[PDB]
């Protein structure tokens, strides 16, 4: 027993972190086979942040302005275009680590995890949500654009973020492995506000689940709720709505616990209310919601 | 910026867990150069637990009976032998993928990562502290046995911990790479309770001086005590005392911030006896005492 903001093994992605650099500017890549996968800011200077016209920048560039160094050896860089907000640098080398791997666009609410780079080389990994107002609250320095974000299907690597910004609030802006922006954001050195950032409520609930199996069980009542109940409160403390595809998602939970999803929903609804009078969750003195009710039975099984 | 609880880069460890079993136990082993290490009540029955004689029961042991796979591939036992509450395991080859790697006995209040395993499959990696009390809260299934605590200093892997352990309380125990428990626990299915588990002050203020990097600043005052006068109150409140040797150690984070470790004390203080009055700290509403001041530089800094 016990329950851990778990990241997922970073080995299969240390196995692809590159050092890119273009001119004065040095980020992160990702390679698999022969693509390198880097933000597109990469070509910028600081001056060009402010409104940089990326195809502009980028006819000024050929194949020999990107250096591209895996460990201590330098990749040659045979090919280079821009998809959306990355670049893909075609290289001579397949890289011989790259593990099974599968691109994909998460939703807010979802988890994964991030491996920190400097320089084309490991820092840290830890544990990050796609926020409701699509930023992600990560650490993240000067040099750790082109970091990653993944979850791991036992032997397939689904990269689903690259890191890209900043915004003056603190959090952090990205895109998937396409390109895209998660929101609104734009990679630009400008005034970039994020919405409100809800809580995820099926998440809260997940991890309320992990709480009883793991011995936690203070909070429960003798209550029940609606959804419709439910999601009135849930409004009132700006938590996301509450769905049937929810309460669904959190039937085996359910099942293993034997609490009732609207029973865990009016414990919640009790929790919001009253708060937690000093008294903590699974070490947590907050609702905590960057656990899927996947990670949860993940993490409570053992799945390796 | 951004500050989150990070585990190091697992690639290096993943490379070196195996699964050992003897008879209907399996657990997890680590393997480097040409030696095995693993619990030794891998040698246990459910029923042995209760009491066991680990030289007795070892002497029905013979080196075919230690069952090592390292993937899918088997490992040839060519040697056993029990040093305190670990088994070495004498292999005929040398793990391929062994790191530079060194056997450090952590002080409570020390940090490391914990590469959660099952049947010698990595599952996932999260950050761990060694509690003043000796125990440390993992998240720890049946099976995760033989998991390893670690730190890295670049391309050396200092491994400090080996799971053995889950107290009634469900809290973890185990021991040093030299099979020494850490704190009073054994290895035997019996009463074993736990001390106070006290909070890290050091910790505390280190991730205090990283809420002030990172933009957090609320909770700074008008104040300034005295480690006599601060030592009073974290008595009251189970807090480590705070040492001089602690002071100095956080000199860095004082000079790099401007804040006096003493005017940070007193911060501290008001919090203890005030409360975070529904607030929060790095997106903590309680006081992490997690991250020692080293892991602070580092990840502030953006070490690899
Ligand atoms: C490269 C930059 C950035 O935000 N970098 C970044 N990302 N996470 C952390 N940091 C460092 C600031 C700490 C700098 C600011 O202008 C912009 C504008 C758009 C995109 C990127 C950027
Ligand atoms: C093997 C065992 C144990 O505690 N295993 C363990 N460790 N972390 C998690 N778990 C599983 C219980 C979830 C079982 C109980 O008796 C003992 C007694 C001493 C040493 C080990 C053990």
């Amino acid at each position: 027993s016990g329950f851990r903001k778990m990241a997922f093994p970073s080995g299969k992605v240390e196995g692809c972190m590159v050092q890119v650099t273009c001119g004065t500017t040095t980020l992160n890549g990702l390679w698999l086979d022969d693509v390198v996968y880097c933000p597109r800011h990469v070509i910028c200077t600081s001056e060009d942040m402010l409104n940089p016209n990326y195809e502009d920048l980028l006819i000024r560039k050929s194949n020999h302005n990107f250096l591209v160094q895996a460990g201590n050896v330098q990749l040659r860089v045979i090919g280079h275009s821009m998809q959306n907000c990355v670049l893909k640098l075609k290289v001579d080398t397949a890289n011989p680590k790259t593990p099974k791997y599968k691109f994909v666009r998460i939703q807010p609410g979802q988890t994964f995890s991030v491996l920190a780079c400097y320089n084309g080389s490991p820092s840290g990994v830890y544990q990050c949500a796609m926020r409701p107002n699509f930023t992600i609250k990560g650490s993240f320095l000067n040099g750790s654009c082109g970091s990653v974000g993944f979850n791991i299907d036992y032997d397939c690597v689904s990269f689903c973020y690259m890191h890209h910004m900043e915004l003056p609030t603190g959090v952090h802006a990205g895109t998937d492995l396409e390109g895209n922006f998660y929101g609104p954001f734009v990679d630009r050195q400008t005034a970039q506000a994020a919405g409100t950032d809800t809580t995820i409520t099926v998440n809260v609930l997940a991890w309320l689940y992990a709480a009883v199996i793991n011995g936690d069980r203070w909070f429960l009542n003798r209550f029940t709720t609606t959804l419709n109940d439910f999601n009135l409160v849930a409004m009132k403390y700006n938590y996301e709505p509450l769905t049937q595809d929810h309460v669904d998602i959190l039937g085996p939970l359910s099942a293993q616990t034997g609490i009732a999803v609207l029973d865990m929903c009016a414990s919640l609804k009790e929790l919001l209310q009253n708060g937690m009078n000093g008294r903590t969750i699974l070490g947590s003195a907050l609702l905590e919601d960057e656990f899927t009710p996947f990670d949860v039975v993940r993490q409570c099984s053992g799945v390796t």
